[PDB]
């Protein structure tokens, strides 16, 4: 019932990845909510359960498949299915816990991890920060295998955490930020794996704040500037939504849009 988008690392190209991210964005947003040319994800408040999730079915050259479940309100990876087993991150609240009972309902083995799925927690378990975890088609290929073999004992917890970190950035972050999608396209074009630079990391860390600053802005003007980083780690100040239009593709819902004038 929930929409499924397919992607494979097997012979992936810039174009096939671009098609995939475009499809994900299309299933995440309805087109109802666009502010300063930037689409907003659906409001969690009053969102019917039959509209809450999308599924991303990842296949690889190894002929293995996993299905990630993404929450449409924030593009968050809430869990995954591999064959006979499904695994969910520890829910933040009771309504999220109920929500995930609507996912992978025919799976034989349902597990909820005792840990949450935020970067802080995942990096701790991985024993590596995002800045030291390589991204690209190769890492994603390997991540799909690692997720697939977890239930049978083939995948250690740090490798599982690492693999989540890869999937989240190459799917959810790429969906959120055209800039991050661009960085992943480059890695695919040249088949060259590399850890995310500070421009990628700071955008990921700032998604919530950027969403709020845009939505609370006075005609696009931020009350408080937001500091990002360039690829070389130097500071970049954001004062206005205008500079972000080519960078951010989707925002989390943070407030109601003010009336026009």
């Amino acid at each position: 019932q929930y929409p499924i988008i397919n992607f494979t690392t097997a012979g992936a190209t810039v174009q096939s990845y671009t098609n995939f991210i475009r499809a994900v964005r299309g299933r995440l947003t309805t087109g109802a909510d666009v502010r300063h040319e930037i689409p907003v994800l659906p409001n969690r408040v009053g969102l019917p359960i039959n509209q809450r999730f999308i599924l991303v079915e990842l296949s690889n050259h190894a002929e293995l498949s996993v299905t990630l479940a993404l929450d449409v309100t924030n593009a968050y990876v809430v869990g995954y299915r591999a064959g006979n087993s499904a695994y969910f991150f520890h829910p933040d609240n009771q309504e999220d816990a109920e929500a995930i009972t609507h996912l992978f309902t025919d799976v034989q083995n349902r597990y909820t991890f005792a840990f949450g799925g935020n970067y802080d927690r995942l990096e701790q378990l991985a024993g590596n920060l995002r800045e030291n975890i390589e991204l690209g088609n190769g890492p994603l290929e390997e991540a799909i295998s690692a997720l697939y073999y977890y239930s049978t004992g083939g995948t250690q917890l740090p490798t599982l955490a690492r693999s989540f970190i890869i999937c989240i950035q190459m799917i959810s972050e790429a969906a959120r930020f055209q800039y991050i999608e661009g960085e992943m396209r480059t890695r695919i074009r040249y088949n060259r794996r590399s850890a995310p630079d500070p421009s990628v990391i700071t955008l990921e860390n700032s998604w919530g704040r950027l969403s709020t600053a845009i939505q609370e802005s006075n005609q696009g003007a931020f009350a408080s500037p937001i500091q990002l980083q360039r690829r070389n780690g130097s500071k970049f100040s954001v004062y206005d939504v205008s500079i972000l239009i080519p960078i951010i593709a989707l925002m989390v819902y943070r407030c109601a849009p003010p009336p026009s004038s």
